[PDB]
């Protein structure tokens, strides 16, 4: 099985409620004091307040006037005002009857677990919306912190807070020992999430009165959400394979090359660790025989480095760089070496992910002594594929392609393509955002119908939410039409553009830019933190479980699940769509989104945004 999701509608339509409402001639004291007394819910927008019963025992002020009525379907003031009366209402039924606390903005509801010198509660947090006359709640399960010790530049006192008695528990302010254990017991599998989630909210619903909702709340087919499910797309890179990971173990890149490496050696290797100097010539050579048998001519230069001399750029000049730096000094956020392999690499690249740390090499040699190949002559061609071999079936191998990966975006290659052209034909992409949703740098990205990059610009600015001026939005616009007009030869005749958070640019500019280029184009925002989960319910077995791939629609709006993570790492994220113009249908929106999260090209697993909004700077 049964689809469901954390949302749950009422059966009363939101133009059947009766309110009471009271005009005043915004006003923020009033409510505070209709609230002190008479204990009751209330809510207020500029000078007007709604409850839901008649306020009694005034403390002061004279109304001009009052009435007991329905809203204004159409009204967006007297929307927002029932929404904000409604989630107040939750709160109070909440904070009354279930003990729960309104910290920050969630409500603490119970307690988990302690580790260390933390507490971690469990928050719900609570979202209501009046779509097509229907009031809809969606929630939320969250965990927050906070530090056990009491004092004997920032404070706070539960939900007060005086930031600048006990101090708050960010993760800003987490130890670096105390990170890792937090993050292991914040995670919650699909069956543990949905209960938890179920539990509370049925307990909230049974001390409830305002409004009345089934029995069985949770399905989709109750919500007005419809199921589907998309196929996986095939892959290029000589030919069709249907998976990546055949692709890059028995297939030929989609572009080869030649690539000059300035490898960065760190010392460290040798004088503590103890780590011979032959296994780094092994190691190479093994990368040097994967790369030619998959097509690309990897040419070796070494560069064993210090602190010293660095000025800026210290031996690389923008180079490929093969790097080699202990753990220990990779955790330290203080050392020189990681902040300049961070600006090398950038922010959408993990750092971890692509250099190589002695406990790899711990690895490869746990591997070489386990399988009777630990002396090898790295110049015998019958050795090395003899260890390619061994090292093809192994769990280590996937390491070895995160770092040729690495190695082969940054060099101009493109290892694969899709094998099937989309609906659209040319995808423009605005990312302004990190992948969990924090604000970064600008990036506008330009991509063709199989998933080529055609063009990418900066973003300056746009620090927090702000619309994008019109003049270098024009200009842009105008630059990526003629870039795709140059490559191609022709113009586009769709255009798809992704957008990272909500569309807050001006409509008119690009109508008149689109009839100006006779284009057709369509505008979708990508939400990537829906703040809700999605699984399938089996009773046999009484568990939850999500599926690569799944779709509900309900209008104008989609939630897509497109990984399939294991369960050691908790459960999977989806990813929120919404569709602003109505030129195409919804349902190959949907699909092509789907199919431009399968170009993760940068690393070997599954990512979870489309390419559009999550490409590396060049």
């Amino acid at each position: 099985m049964e689809a469901y999701i954390t949302e749950m509608v009422s059966r009363e339509r939101a133009n059947e409620l009766e309110v009471y409402v009271y005009v005043f001639p915004g006003v923020y004291h009033i409510m505070r004091a209709w609230q002190r007394a008479n204990d009751l819910p209330l809510a207020y927008n500029q000078h007007t307040i709604m409850a839901f019963s008649p306020v009694r025992h005034m403390c002061g002020y004279t109304p001009m006037e009052t009435q007991k009525r329905h809203i204004n379907i159409d009204s967006p003031f007297e929307r927002a005002l029932l929404e904000r009366l409604i989630k107040n209402s939750l709160i109070f039924t909440a904070e009354r009857h279930l003990h729960a606390k309104r910290v920050g903005h969630a409500l603490r509801l119970n307690q988990v677990q302690q580790i260390r010198q933390v507490i971690i509660y469990e928050a719900i947090e609570l979202y209501v919306n009046i779509i097509e006359n229907r009031i809809s709640i969606g929630f939320h399960l969250t965990h927050q912190f906070e530090y056990v010790y009491t004092l004997q530049v920032v404070h706070s006192n539960g939900r007060q807070h005086y930031t600048y008695l006990k101090p708050l528990c960010t993760f800003e302010t987490m130890q670096p020992q105390d990170v890792l254990n937090v993050s292991k017991c914040i995670k919650l599998s699909a069956s543990k999430r949905m209960k938890c989630t179920y539990r509370w909210i049925q307990q909230l619903r049974a001390q409830y009165r305002h409004l009345t909702f089934a029995p069985n709340p949770f399905t989709i087919a109750q919500n007005g959400y419809k199921l589907d499910q998309l196929s996986t797309p095939k892959v290029h890179f000589h030919r069709d394979y249907a998976t990546v990971v055949s692709g890059m173990k028995t297939g030929k890149l989609y572009k080869g090359g030649n690539i000059k490496i300035s490898v960065l050696f760190d010392e460290d290797f040798y004088l503590k660790h103890h780590i011979t100097k032959k296994d780094i010539y092994q190691f190479i050579a093994v990368l040097q025989k994967i790369a030619i048998a998959q097509g690309v001519n990897m040419t070796i230069s070494f560069h064993h480095f210090t602190e010293e001399v660095e000025a800026l750029q210290p031996i690389f000049a923008q180079t490929t760089v093969l790097a080699f730096i202990t753990s220990t000094h990779l955790s330290n956020k203080k050392t020189r070496s990681y902040q300049l392999l961070k600006q090398y690499f950038g922010g959408k690249w993990d750092i971890a992910s692509q250099v190589i740390t002695e406990k790899t090499i711990e690895a490869f040699q746990k591997i070489l002594h386990k399988h009777g190949l630990k002396n090898f002559y790295p110049n015998d061609e019958q050795h090395c594929l003899r260890v390619i071999d061994v090292l093809k079936n192994e769990s280590f191998y996937y390491t070895v392609m995160n770092i040729l990966l690495g190695v082969y975006v940054k060099s101009g290659i493109q290892p694969w393509i899709l094998a099937n052209t989309t609906h659209s034909d040319c995808f423009i992409g605005i990312d302004v955002s990190h992948e969990n949703g924090n604000s970064a740098a600008g990036m506008m990205n330009v991509i063709g119908s199989q998933g080529h990059l055609i063009q990418q610009a900066p973003l300056n600015g746009i620090l927090a939410g702000e619309k994008i001026d019109d003049t270098l939005l024009a200009n842009l616009l105008k630059q990526m039409i003629k870039a795709y007009h140059t490559q191609f030869q022709r113009f586009p005749k769709h255009i798809t553009i992704h957008r990272d958070g909500f569309w807050r640019e001006h409509t008119a500019l690009v109508e008149k830019i689109m009839s100006h280029y006779e284009i057709t184009y369509d505008i979708v925002e990508i939400i990537k933190k829906p703040n809700r989960r999605m699984a399938f319910f089996n009773s046999v077995d009484n568990t939850f479980s999500t599926r690569q791939g799944t779709v509900y629609q309900r209008g104008n709006e989609a939630f897509l699940c497109a990984t399939n993570p294991q369960q050691k790492v908790g459960m999977a994220q989806p990813i929120k769509i919404h569709q602003v113009t109505k030129t195409l249908p919804f349902s190959h929106i949907i699909e092509d989104v789907y199919n431009l999260s399968f170009l993760h090209i940068h690393a070997m697993n599954k990512m979870r945004l489309p390419a559009t909004i999550h490409y590396a700077d060049l």
